[PDB]
């Protein structure tokens, strides 16, 4: 326990998470710099190495981290994602991957407190939304099924395909040129092409608007139950 | 009467729920998978009678309901519901009707209590609006007239018919293309189309803007009335 | 007097207002037939005198209701409306105020009480926005003076006139291909155009959202100051 | 200070400030009318020397006004603004700048206590904000160095610098032409460019949305929060 508390007056202290901080917003501008062609054919060298050096100081991090939270480091999300953004950067160029080593610019906001805050706040509204999106995506996946059956073979890049009738349904939800792009097209062959893509405009507006205000108002609901209960003890206490 | 509770225990119980979702799932997965010309190549057969067979057992499912609930399933909307897709699904494939049927796992809300709350609170909404959505139907009604009699002459598609011009002033009204695909190419003819088209989108916008503020705050003005009454009560019988 | 009153019973009759409903709904119904040239072809003869018709009709009915209101008649908004619509349908045809004849079916809304709530309620947030409008339309003028300067010359259909760049202006807020329509093709002539238009997307979509904000949230201000009086007169009073 | 004084009623009136605005009003109007090249060719001279005349007097007004507040001017946002606007419109044609000189319209806000408050409350949102601006930057800024290593080689206008990667998810964050304009082109060469950019926008509009509804719940809190306190005092005080 000696040495453990050696390294966790270390891996504790203010000045610990202000260095990792430090390098974190030095390796971010780095990898900005490594997208010109022109900075990287003259200091490309240099910018490589200080990518090893720091990747190798956050892996030092990692494990003491994890020598000093022991098993409360793996059931912690913050934790967990600091490890595995990490540990995507440690698998040797030999490609994707390459490309998802800029997440560990991300460990910025895992190691600001104020930053997690606000992540964390609006995580906090998922859970209750599950259900909705349970029912949302049901209700895409039966009308990709219906739209691939219906204009697959005329339009086989937008619904050829179940996957493609996904992607093309989430293109109508946008609303993103879903009549001069897509159902306009599509009435040229099946004039009654409007009959099945504006009932869906409908329903995925009128869902996503009313879980808004669902979401408002069922909060101040709660809002009213809390001070409700606040006053009431009040009345009744005096 | 003994014959009649016999079925009604069935009908009635955990199991037979549950075994109607999981027949349902595994439906929703079937007709996924009915999507790949390669799966059906080859599996297509061992898929369409499994397809009769679920349908074989929703038909005994809607028919032992109907005797356990006589007159009160003609009168719950998700058991006309149920019947309803049932029914599309036993009309015989000698064209649209063959795509109705993925409807059927729409099924998987109406046996779902999750579900069912879900769509019961979204739909609660709706008969307060109604008056909103006859002046909103009017407000295009009128404005489709309107836009064929100016424009449907010199741009049929977009115009040249009442129904075509609804169609156009939806797509005006989700501000998809409305300048560049539609408004613009009208004032090549028509420079003045913007006073038609402008108004329409600042009402159209206005109009739903302030339906979702009064969603919320007419909510909370209830909100309030309910704890105001009961802060009241406290103040009165204190 | 005795005269006033006998036809002060009438206009104010149940039977009469049904009566000129009745007919604004079915000269609405006529009005959408007149769009079909084959309707036309067959009944058109029918119709245009059901039209003149009803407009002598309706015009009586304006005449009996000012000898009824006198001056009460000229100010109310909704009585304004009918007559400056009835008005309208009474110029004759020897272009544009033909079309115009077809907002005689908005007196479907200023003869039905339901509609006028709506349309009241809508509009009762208006006055509390105008100084909102005044800033937003300011804002609207210097930048469309601006585009005008700095983007006419290039792209005159687009900003060659004030007038080209209001328009412009406004398709960019509504965010209607502003990129690939308008500041991708100005960009190639003008690299830093995006920090002309990018700004003002900001500006104009932060501000429509914070008025949206201010309004829901300043109204529940309200409620609960209202709310918050009436407890305290029964904390006050008991 | 009698000196000062006889200046500081002059600054301090009612017709001073009034002057001022008329003046800024009529120079908007000016501004205007210089955007047409047919106004111009008679009137520009005209106009030309108003435009120094009210220049000259907005200098003579910022001078005073300094005289007057003495440091409190320049620890006046309002005051800098007209300082810096003013000042802009000082520097000589011998041409950005030339353009920027319209700038001095908003001065019709600065002078305008209406609009001062306006513009201060949707203001006053910001500074709870920064934060999230912050985060939401981040994000763009990791997301653009991503996608400029994926896809600025074959689509080098879209992606081929951190800038128009920048540029182009911003794009695609306002939803336009995200699909057919940008993805679905990258798509024919990225399969799975879809993986990349669906969640992009489910994240920003997830942010967004989310954005506005803790600022309308958190100030209800704190509406309940003030009247929850003023009722409690009503209930221990009574
Ligand atoms: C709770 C709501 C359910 C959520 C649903 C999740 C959506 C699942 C999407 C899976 C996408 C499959 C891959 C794809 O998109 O490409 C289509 C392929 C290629 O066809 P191919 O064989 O190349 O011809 O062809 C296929 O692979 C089509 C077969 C896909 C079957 C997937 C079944 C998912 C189970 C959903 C549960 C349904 C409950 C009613
Ligand atoms: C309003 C409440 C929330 C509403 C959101 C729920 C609506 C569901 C939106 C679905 C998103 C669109 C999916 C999509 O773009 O592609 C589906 C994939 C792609 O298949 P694939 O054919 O391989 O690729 C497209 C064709 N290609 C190769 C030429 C590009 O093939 C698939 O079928 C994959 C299945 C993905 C669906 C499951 C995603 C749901 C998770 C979203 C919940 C996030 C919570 C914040
Ligand atoms: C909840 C679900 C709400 C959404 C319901 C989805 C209904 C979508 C209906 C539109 C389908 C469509 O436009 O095209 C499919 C069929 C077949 O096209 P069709 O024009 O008949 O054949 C073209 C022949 N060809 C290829 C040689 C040129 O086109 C037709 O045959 C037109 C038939 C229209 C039937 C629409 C009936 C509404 C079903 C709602 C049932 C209640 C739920
Ligand atoms: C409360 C608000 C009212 C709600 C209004 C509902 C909208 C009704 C749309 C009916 C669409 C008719 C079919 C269509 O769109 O194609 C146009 C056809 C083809 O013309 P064609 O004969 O082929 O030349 O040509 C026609 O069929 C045009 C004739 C349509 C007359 C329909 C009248 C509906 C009554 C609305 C009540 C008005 C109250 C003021
Ligand atoms: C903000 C509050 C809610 C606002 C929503 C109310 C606004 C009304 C939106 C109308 C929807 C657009 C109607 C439409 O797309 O086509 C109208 C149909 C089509 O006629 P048709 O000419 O046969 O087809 C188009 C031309 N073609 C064949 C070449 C494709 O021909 C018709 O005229 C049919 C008439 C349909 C209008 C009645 C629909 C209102 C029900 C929506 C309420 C849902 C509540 C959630
Ligand atoms: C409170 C915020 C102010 C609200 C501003 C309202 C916007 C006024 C738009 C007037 C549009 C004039 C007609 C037009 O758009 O076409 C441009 C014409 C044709 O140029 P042309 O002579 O054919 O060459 O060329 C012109 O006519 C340009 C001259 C227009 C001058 C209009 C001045 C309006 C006074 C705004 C007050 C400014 C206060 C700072
Ligand atoms: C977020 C709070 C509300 C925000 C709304 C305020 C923003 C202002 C939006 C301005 C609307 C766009 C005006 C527009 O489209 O054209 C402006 C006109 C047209 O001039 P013109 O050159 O003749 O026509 C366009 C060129 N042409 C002939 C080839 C088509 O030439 C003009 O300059 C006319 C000036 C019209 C501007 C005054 C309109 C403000 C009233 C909107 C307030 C409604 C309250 C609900
Ligand atoms: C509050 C107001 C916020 C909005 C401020 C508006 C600033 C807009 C600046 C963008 C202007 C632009 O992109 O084009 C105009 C100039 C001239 O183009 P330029 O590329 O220099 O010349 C092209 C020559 N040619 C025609 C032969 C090819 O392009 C340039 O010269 C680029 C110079 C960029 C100056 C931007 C400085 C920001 C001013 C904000 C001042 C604080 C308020
Ligand atoms: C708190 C969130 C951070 C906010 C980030 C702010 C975004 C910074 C954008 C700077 C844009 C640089 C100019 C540009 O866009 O053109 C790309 C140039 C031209 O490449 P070229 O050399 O012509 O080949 O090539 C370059 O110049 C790329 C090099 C840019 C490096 C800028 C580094 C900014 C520090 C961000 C802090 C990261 C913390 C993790
Ligand atoms: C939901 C909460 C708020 C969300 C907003 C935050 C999201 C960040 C949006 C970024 C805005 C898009 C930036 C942009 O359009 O260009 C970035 C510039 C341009 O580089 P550049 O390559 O020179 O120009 C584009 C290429 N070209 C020359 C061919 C046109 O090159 C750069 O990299 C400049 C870096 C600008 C990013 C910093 C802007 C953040 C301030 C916005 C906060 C306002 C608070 C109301
Ligand atoms: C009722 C709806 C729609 C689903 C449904 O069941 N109908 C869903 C959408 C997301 C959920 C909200 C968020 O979770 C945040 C928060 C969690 C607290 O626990 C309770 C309050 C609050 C505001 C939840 C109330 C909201 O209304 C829920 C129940
Ligand atoms: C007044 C407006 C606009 C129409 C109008 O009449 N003006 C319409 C839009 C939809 C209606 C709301 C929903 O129905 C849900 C709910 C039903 C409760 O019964 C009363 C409360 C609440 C929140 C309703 C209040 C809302 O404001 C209604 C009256
Ligand atoms: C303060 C803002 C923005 C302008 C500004 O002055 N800042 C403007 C936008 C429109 C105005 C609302 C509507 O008028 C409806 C209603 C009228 C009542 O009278 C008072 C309450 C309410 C909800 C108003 C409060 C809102 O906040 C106003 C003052
Ligand atoms: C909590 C969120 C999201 C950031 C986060 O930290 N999570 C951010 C977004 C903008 C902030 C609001 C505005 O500033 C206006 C106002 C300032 C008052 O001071 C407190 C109340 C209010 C309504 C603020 C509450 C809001 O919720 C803040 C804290």
């Amino acid at each position: 326990s000696h040495m453990y508390l050696r390294i966790t007056n270390i891996v504790e202290s203010s000045f610990f998470t202000k260095f990792i901080i430090y390098l974190i917003v030095l390796n971010g501008i780095t990898m900005g710099l490594e997208t010109s062609k022109t900075f990287m054919q003259s200091f490309g060298v240099y910018t490589t190495l200080f990518n090893q050096i720091v990747i190798t100081i956050f892996t030092i991090e990692i494990i003491l981290r994890i020598y000093v939270h022991r098993i409360s480091f793996f059931k912690d999300p913050w934790s967990l994602f600091d490890f595995f953004v990490v540990a995507i950067s440690l698998v040797p160029t030999s490609e994707i991957l390459r490309v998802l080593r800029v997440l560990r610019l991300f460990r910025l906001v895992t190691a600001v407190p104020q930053m997690r805050k606000i992540v964390s706040a609006l995580i906090s509204v998922i859970p209750g939304m599950l259900s909705v999106i349970a029912l949302m995506t049901l209700f895409f996946y039966i009308f990709a099924i219906m739209a691939t059956q219906l204009f697959g073979e005329r339009f086989p890049e937008w619904f050829g395909t179940l996957g493609e009738s996904f992607y093309t349904l989430f293109q109508v939800m946008t609303l993103e040129s879903w009549s001069m792009g897509i159902v306009r097209p599509l009435m040229e062959v099946y004039p009654y092409a409007w009959v099945f893509f504006i009932p869906f405009i409908f329903v995925v507006a009128f869902v996503m608007i009313n879980l808004v205000v669902a979401i408002i108002v069922d909060a101040m609901a709660i809002l009213n139950q809390k001070e409700e209960q606040h006053i009431i003890d009040e009345v009744q206490s005096h």
